[PDB]
């Protein structure tokens, strides 16, 4: 099982300037619960976005994708191809935009948080992948985050 998990603005933006232009504690907790205990695969730029004092993310096999053969990610595995990372029963690809595009053919689940923030797409933004018509989606109700933004969870599946 390879799943993708991301939070997006309604427009599809997931990242800007190498970081994320929101933070919903409830989404962070949802992310932690879904990934805990499993492999998490991230692109090198997403690894770089984590402060050194919080990485590796605890309780998970942290894997970082890079073309740099000597890139060191203390507390993680660095691999040069996505396929090397998919050896555990449950693997979560946790971003960013480039890595979702590479991982989509291997994926059968997407856990998507939609953040009700009006954020038009800009050059250089990281975006959510486009899910075609092979994917079945299930939508939750809109909820209010303590951060002031509404959000809702989608669970997409395919065989
Ligand atoms: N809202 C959300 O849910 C999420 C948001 N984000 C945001 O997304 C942005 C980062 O996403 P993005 O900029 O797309 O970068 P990624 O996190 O996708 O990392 C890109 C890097 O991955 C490596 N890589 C890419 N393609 C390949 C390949 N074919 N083979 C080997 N290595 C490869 C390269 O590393 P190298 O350069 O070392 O070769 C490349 O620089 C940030 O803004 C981050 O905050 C991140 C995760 C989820
Ligand atoms: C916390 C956040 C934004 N939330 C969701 N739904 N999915 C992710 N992949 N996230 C994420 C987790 C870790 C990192 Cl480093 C970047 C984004
Ligand atoms: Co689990």
């Amino acid at each position: 099982m390879v799943g993708l998990i991301w939070a997006q603005a309604t427009s599809g933006v997931i990242g800007r300037g190498g970081d994320i232009p929101w933070r919903l504690p409830e989404d962070q907790a949802h992310f932690r619960e879904i990934t805990m205990g499993h492999t998490i695969v991230m692109g090198r730029r997403t690894w770089d976005s984590l402060p050194a004092k919080v990485r590796p993310l605890p309780g998970r096999r942290n894997v970082v994708l890079s073309r740099q053969a000597d890139f060191m990610a203390s507390g993680a595995e660095v691999v040069g191809s996505l396929e090397e990372a998919l050896t555990s029963p449950e693997t979560w690809v946790i971003g960013g935009g480039q890595v979702y595009a590479l991982a989509l053919p291997y994926a059968t689940r997407c856990e998507v948080t939609e953040v009700d923030i009006g954020l038009p797409r800009e050059a250089g933004d990281a975006l959510a992948p486009v899910l075609d018509e092979t994917w079945r989606g299930e939508t939750g109700e809109w909820r209010f985050s303590r951060s002031g933004l509404r959000y809702r969870l989608y669970s997409y599946h395919r065989s």
